[PDB]
């Protein structure tokens, strides 16, 4: 009754874009995301569409994640703002 090898043991490691997700509850890499897509949700990584906290944004219409509000900064330009 041998025991499978070990999937891995190096550090916690990444990937890019493409990726498939585990139910253990594994993270893609900083800046991807597990869409969901099938049923029961093994969907893959994907980078995000939202800007981030910080970044420039349109005032006039936010276009930042969820939890950031274009802050106008200067002279009719701001960025996203926790």
């Amino acid at each position: 009754s041998a025991v499978l090898w070990n999937q891995q043991y190096d550090k916690t490691v990444c990937n890019q874009e493409g990726e498939f997700c585990s139910k253990s509850g594994v993270d893609c890499c900083a800046g991807l995301s597990c869409r969901k897509y099938n049923l029961m949700g093994y969907g893959v990584c994907a980078a995000q569409t939202c800007s981030e906290e910080g970044t420039f944004c349109s005032l006039s219409d936010s276009d930042c994640c969820s939890g950031l509000k274009c802050k106008r900064r200067g002279h009719g330009y701001g960025e996203c703002s926790k």
